[PDB]
C-alpha cells in the first residue's frame, strides 16, 4: 500500500537528476522539493565521494545489483538517520546518470525499483518513527 508513494519520490529524485546531468528523457510537492535540495547539498559536499564511485564502480548489468545492494547495506549498517537516506538517494541517482552514461540506459529502472523496495522494507518503518517526511522537510527544506 506505500509502493506507489515510495516509487513517486524515488522517480522524481531520480528525474531530476538525470535532468541535471543533461539527460531529458524519459505536502508531497514539499517532500519532493526537500530531497531534491538536500541531494543536491549532499553531492556538493561529497562531490570527491562520487569521483571516486564513477571511478571504481565499473557498472555492467550483470554487476549493477551486487554494487547498489554492497553500497547501500554499507550505508545503513550502523543504523538509519535523515544524513544517511539522503546518501541512499543521491547514490542511486549516481549509479542512474553512471548507466546512462555508459549507454546501459536498461539499468535505470532497475535501480528505480531497487530503491523502492529498499525505501519500502527496510526504511519505511525507521521514517515513521522519525516524524515521518514532514520532519525531514523541516530539518532539510527551504
Ligand atoms: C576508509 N573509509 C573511511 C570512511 N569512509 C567510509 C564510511 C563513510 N562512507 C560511506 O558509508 C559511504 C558513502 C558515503 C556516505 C555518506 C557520505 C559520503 C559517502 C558512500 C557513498 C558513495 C557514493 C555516493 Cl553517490 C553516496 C554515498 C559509500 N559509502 C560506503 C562505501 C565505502 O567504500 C566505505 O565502505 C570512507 C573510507
Amino acid at each position: 500500500f506505500m509502493s506507489q508513494s515510495n516509487r513517486e519520490l524515488v522517480v522524481d529524485f531520480l528525474s531530476y537528476k538525470l535532468s541535471q546531468k543533461g539527460y531529458s528523457w524519459s505536502e508531497s510537492e514539499a517532500v519532493k522539493q526537500a530531497l531534491r535540495e538536500a541531494g543536491d547539498e549532499f553531492e556538493l559536499r561529497y562531490r570527491r565521494a562520487f569521483s571516486d564511485l564513477t571511478s571504481q564502480l565499473h557498472i555492467t548489468p550483470g554487476t549493477a545489483y551486487q554494487s547498489f545492494e554492497q553500497v547501500v547495506n554499507e550505508l545503513f549498517r550502523d543504523g538509519v538517520n535523515w544524513g544517511r537516506i539522503v546518501a541512499f538517494f543521491s547514490f542511486g541517482g549516481a549509479l542512474c546518470v553512471e548507466s546512462v552514461d555508459k549507454e546501459m540506459q536498461v539499468l535505470v529502472s532497475r535501480i528505480a525499483a531497487w530503491m523502492a523496495t529498499y525505501l519500502n522494507d527496510h526504511l519505511e518503518p525507521w521514517i515513521q518513527e522519525n516524524g515521518g517526511w514532514d520532519t525531514f522537510v523541516e530539518l532539510y527544506g527551504n
